[PDB]
RNA sequence: GGCGCGCGCGCGCC
RNA sequence: GGCGCGCGCGCGCC
């Protein structure tokens, strides 16, 4: 349906749009685009682990000045290296009303959840 | 012997608070404790945001009597003609007497024991 | 990241 | 007190 914005919960800076969100295995969420990479920084995860289909390499934080709010992790998924965000760190804002809402779990936030597609990235990267 | 009775220990200092046998439930939601033995285990002071709700008149927040703990245990209310303490299971360690196993419950609804309903006749029979 | 629990605390409703 | 929500810190399992 309509498009929404994701704002950092701590500093409230624009993070990304739900239009660029892709769902893996119906439970993990990543964001497509090179623009988004400017929004977060990556750093060594203290306790690296491997679950489901990923290999946890680091945690990502808000790229902003004094913010650095924990946004999620960065992993290895198949032939890719992608960030994985937790809805709990962001504020969802309806673009046409300014109405903001907070979700604790991805399952409680109902929007168009488009599945992650490897062919969708090799088309934008090649 | 009844091997369902449980001890309630202050979560912060581990001191004995009371037994589940002395616990009475008001309106299927609020839990209070019977007897003076329990009255010696806590202290109280006026509540910040309180008073009227349900059939209660929140008259104070109660804490663990141990001067080196003072853990929050609940509140004291005016219920009908009585003045009673109301406790939150979230503040205690549940220890099963028969096996010593300790458990932590965040909600009364999760703690399963023989829940005896509060009854004024009981209150009275013990006052005279 | 998902799920779960713990510790400390704030706010609303009754 | 019950119920809901949020803030900060930590742990377990995958
Ligand atoms: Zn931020
Ligand atoms: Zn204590």
């Amino acid at each position: 349906k309509e498009n929404k914005k994701l704002l950092c919960r701590k500093c409230k800076a624009l993070a990304c749009y739900t239009a660029d969100v892709r769902v893996i295995e119906e439970s993990h969420y990543t964001v497509l685009g090179d623009a988004f990479k400017e929004c977060f920084v990556s750093r060594p995860h203290p306790k690296p682990k491997q679950f489901s289909s990923f290999e946890k390499r680091a945690k990502i934080f808000c790229a902003r000045q004094n913010c650095s709010h924990d946004w999620g992790i960065h992993v290895k998924y198949k032939t890719f290296e992608i960030p994985v965000i937790k809805i709990e760190s962001f504020v969802v804002e309806d673009i046409a009303t300014g109405v903001q809402t907070l979700y604790s779990k991805w399952k409680d936030f109902h929007f168009e959840k488009i599945p992650f597609d490897p062919a969708e990235m090799s088309k934008l990267e090649h």
